[PDB]
């Protein structure tokens, strides 16, 4: 009869080790420039939203081939699958929420065997890339409004949450959580955590969940 908690996780270098939108932009032969905007919108120096537009715009006319052969390269975090499990073990229920994209986190969701997964699309024309994306975590304060959407779909009380992550674009999912854990996170994320991991491994964060 024990409550279940609900326990959130950023998807790139989260529960992957890489970021998606970079590996995407090396095959568009634009990484230097992509990972450098990547870096200021985790740091928090860039509006999340207008810096994924804009990088997501120097992708225009890739190949879906070429989507897929970037996609291929991304690998789990170590951990992340007995971490996974281990809280399901508990009949916890476990979301990734992403600025990321579908392509990768469906994927990876059904991989780990979590609940929810939420992500943003990249749109696709005659097999290419549009250079747009479209999508439900892009503004500010996306990220919470999930974890409290999905809080409420499973009558979990927002003190019985956690969220688990590694960019400014988590503080807001951070805000509404009850335990809040920045794993190898950037320091705007790390000065609003509870808890900070620097080891990558994410069986880390088992310590700090009863
Ligand atoms: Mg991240």
């Amino acid at each position: 009869e024990k409550k279940k908690k609900l326990i959130l996780f950023d998807f790139d270098s989260t529960l992957v080790n890489n970021e998606t939108i970079d590996e995407i932009a090396r095959e568009a032969g634009v990484e230097e420039e992509v990972k450098k905007i990547t870096k200021e919108a985790m740091e928090g120096k860039l509006n999340f939203e207008q810096s994924l537009r804009k990088r997501v715009s120097l992708l225009k006319d890739l190949p879906i081939e070429k989507v897929e052969k970037a996609i291929k390269r991304i690998t789990p975090t170590e951990g992340a699958e007995e971490t996974i499990k281990e809280l399901k073990n508990r009949g916890y229920v476990v979301a990734v929420v992403s600025g990321g994209f579908d392509i990768a986190v469906n994927k990876i969701k059904e991989k780990l065997g979590l609940d929810y997964a939420f992500a943003n699309r990249l749109i696709v024309k005659d097999g290419k890339l549009t250079g747009d994306v479209e999508g439900e975590v892009l503004k500010e304060n996306a990220k919470g409004e999930i974890l409290e959407k999905i809080a409420k779909i499973e009558g979990i009380n927002l003190e019985d949450t956690v969220a688990v992550g590694d960019g400014a674009n988590d503080i807001s999912m951070f805000k509404k959580a009850g335990l809040k854990i920045a794993f190898c996170a950037k320091p705007i994320l790390k000065e609003k955590a509870d808890i900070c991991i620097e080891k990558r491994d994410l069986r880390e964060i088992l310590k700090y969940i009863k």
